[PDB]
């Protein structure tokens, strides 16, 4: 086995569906995986789960929850429920997380504020339902450059302190791509480790250049990221759960054969990644 | 005149040289420029001159000085040297600041805390020129996503760090496209604010979605940005001086006739940007 990392199914999902991405992953040894939602809506979840246990399979997460402004109370609401369908289906499948991608600003409003306080609110209208069921909340913060159309929480430190606000049962995903860049970096990771909030770490690489702002994510080793030098960092603060290969690359990963995307992963993992 | 309004000529670079682009500025009741280093070298710094003196023009900043990481002290020494010629420059041409974009990772490191060390040193090195000649040094922070390879300077947090070590001399530029998205923005406007460290103010918009890395910069009210609500946060903090702006537009505003740009400009400035 490969111990320790593990695959987001993003990473072959031009490729393959849930079923043929885990047989693909359990041959190259590959025992722990973070599947997509529509992934599972397309096997069905009863099927997903079947495969889950057949196998025994650890989910570092189940991709994803948030999505939380909404310009009226009964579009954040819906988008609450939403949530608490997504917390089901993570429960069911076994997963350590859901994680949240916050959403961006709302219709055609201006006011990030607002729409990180409607980010806040619901996380907080969910966390009940996700304490209840045994599913922690992982917010993901993500790149400032997604910040007005994808997600408003930007910063590990933004998401820590919603974290400490809300109290127990929602921890965070650490990302490589979206906080490698953060100049306080150090001092969060170690912070999230005291509040044992650290609940996934996921890995790629900055490329240089990037050439698309949302499908141009590096194989670890590729870019520039410090990856072992950040590993280092999560395991010193108390965290040393599997490492998540997550790549969206449109013009390069997602057009090669699967099978030698994830032998890719496997090389680069054990020789790029461990800390 | 349009009272509080700059052209950065990068707006209209595309379509004018220096002289040009004054005309034109001059023409439209706009008094306040930042020209760019090769902007004056293709004109001649003695004509540039003759020309800001003629209208006793306002250059609310020279565009750039920085780039200071490299791999050996020498290519460091030689970025410290260019910019100690950039400060000459705006000495002469009588320039509010000189803007310095910290460049980013040198050659192939992966360590970015050193290259930030480099940047910190490297303005250190440049501080007692620039103090004796009369030019203040502004940090733009940039934009997150241009962290690798264009400046390691990244957050106004990180920005006003720095200057408050290095003491009087180094002020912050302000630029919307790079900030916005900051979640502790209305903190740190306040901090440089008490800190009398606020030097520029540059203006555009982010737009959505935005479709190019380095040049689809919007035209303020085009994108999502709340500019008014930051001006009234940098009035608030006691900088009153010009709005700048500068939009790198390679599909849209670079490909209209210049009079066009800057009409448009004076009519967004006038309706969206005001506080
Ligand atoms: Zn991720
Ligand atoms: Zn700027």
């Amino acid at each position: 086995q490969v111990e320790g990392l593990s695959i987001n199914l993003a990473t072959i999902r031009e490729q393959c569906g849930f079923a043929e991405a885990v047989d693909i992953c359990l041959k190259h040894g590959i025992t722990a995986i973070a599947p997509w939602r529509d992934q599972v809506a397309a096997i069905g979840l009863g099927e997903a789960g079947r495969i889950v246990r057949a196998n025994g399979l650890k989910l570092t997460g189940l991709c994803r929850g948030g999505f939380f402004p909404a310009p009226d109370a009964s579009g954040r609401e819906k988008a609450i429920d939403d949530n608490r369908r997504a917390v089901d289906e993570a429960a069911e499948l076994g997963a350590d997380c859901l994680v949240l991608v916050a959403g961006g600003l709302p219709g055609g409003s201006k006011n990030i504020d607002a729409a990180r306080r409607m980010v806040v609110e619901g996380i907080a209208a969910v966390l009940p339902h996700a304490r209840a069921a045994g599913v922690p909340l992982a917010i993901e913060p993500l790149h400032p450059m997604y910040a007005a159309d994808r997600a408003c929480v930007n910063t590990l430190g933004q998401a820590l302190d919603i974290c400490e606000t809300l109290g127990p049962g929602v921890g965070v995903a650490i990302d490589v791509y979206h906080v490698w860049w953060d100049p306080d970096l150090a001092n969060q990771i170690a912070r999230a480790g005291k509040m044992k909030a650290i609940l996934a770490h996921h890995i790629c690489d900055w490329l240089v250049p990037t050439k698309d702002m949302l499908t141009d994510r590096g194989m670890m080793g590729d870019g520039v990221i410090d990856l072992k030098g950040i590993r280092r960092r999560i395991e010193a603060a108390g965290f040393h759960g599997a490492q998540e290969v997550e790549i969206f690359s449109a013009d390069n990963w997602w057009k090669r054969p699967a099978d030698e995307v994830i032998a890719t992963c496997v090389e680069r993992y054990r020789n790029c990644c461990e800390g």
